[PDB]
């Protein structure tokens, strides 16, 4: 008949971030547009055409991107022979960036809090502690100033403010344990009251947009990179760089900027197999308009070649305005 799917996410709710998640019933005629379309209706969003879903294994660190085609019931299937139910989590995630993304996310909130939300969760968990303390602190103190939107800016000068996220929220909603663990509980409270007054004029949008503009020089999240190889005969090794500002590219030096291969609205086509001959590897191959060749990429494995099928495969359906895959199948 059907079944019931946990798909966490990061439309804000009055509860802990961790629960953040909708459960929604599937047949076995569901596809993967169907879930995210299904759940990012039900929270207004403009802007269907950037989110994906990512599978992911509680223990190992493997992810699997969920391609919008697939059947629900098959992928599900797929997966739950290797290992049983409890131990996958399926999140519907932001995957592919509009050119000047964060402006246009202005104007639609559920969205740019979508993305808010979503990245500092991957701050808080990947490099929170070990980006400076000066970083640390700000981006801490921004969400402050987001989430108590109508707190006044002084407010966090009164102690018995200041002791309410101490005591009763806790510091740790906001900053780092490492920041936490140094420095006194009495120094802590000045460095934050402190801190905070630089944004305490801040909106909610002005707080989420200067969030980004101070992570974004330290943890990147405005693409993703590849370390694969290009070519059909003679093959070499690049890291490819894939996202909305860059397109296709490939990084050189640390600090010189990616080069440029190809914007995702010439991409004709997508395919991808297994090493075509004795290996593990995964080859990934783009017809594009403009090259004689075809752009063919060999990546570590098949999942690594199937999550970047995904990524430029979510971009092409962007950047055109498409609904129809260019992914060839069988």
């Amino acid at each position: 008949m059907e079944r019931v799917l946990k798909v966490f996410h990061y439309f804000e709710n009055s509860s802990e971030p961790t629960t953040w998640a909708s459960i929604i019933r599937h047949g076995d005629a569901t596809d993967v547009r169907g879930i995210i379309q299904k759940i990012v209706d039900c929270h207004k969003v403009k802007n269907v055409a950037c989110y994906g879903l990512r599978l992911s294994h509680l223990q190992s660190e493997e992810v699997h991107w969920l391609h919008l085609d697939m059947g629900v019931s098959n992928v599900r299937e797929k997966f739950e022979l290797a290992h049983p139910p409890e131990e996958w989590k399926y999140e519907l995630r932001i995957r592919y960036l509009p050119k000047g993304f964060l402006n246009q996310f202005t104007e639609d909130k559920p969205t740019l809090n979508f993305f808010y939300q979503q990245v500092k969760n991957d701050y808080m968990l990947e490099i929170a502690d070990q980006v400076d303390q000066e970083i640390a602190l700000k981006l801490g103190c921004l969400e402050i100033r987001r989430s108590y939107g109508e707190m006044r800016g002084n407010a966090l000068e009164k102690k018995s403010n200041y002791e309410v996220l101490e005591k009763d929220v806790g510091l740790r909603r906001f900053f780092p344990k490492s920041l936490l663990d140094s420095v006194k509980a009495k120094t802590l409270r000045k460095l934050i009251q402190q801190t905070f007054r630089q944004f305490a004029n801040l909106n909610r949008e002005e707080s989420i947009l200067k969030f980004f503009e101070i992570l974004s020089p330290v943890y990147r999240f405005d693409k993703e990179c590849f370390k694969c190889a290009l070519g059909s005969s003679w093959i070499i090794s690049v890291e490819l760089a894939i996202g909305p500002e860059e397109g296709i590219s490939y990084l050189t030096d640390k600090g010189a900027n990616p080069t440029h291969l190809a914007d995702f609205n010439q991409v004709q086509t997508i395919q991808y197999s297994n090493s075509e001959d004795k290996d593990r590897k995964g080859m990934l191959q783009l017809k594009i308009a403009g090259a004689p060749e075809p752009l063919t990429v060999t990546a570590p494995s098949l999942t690594i070649a199937e999550n970047m099928a995904d990524l430029i495969d979510g971009y092409c359906r962007l950047v055109n305005g498409a609904t129809q895959s260019f992914i060839i199948r069988p």
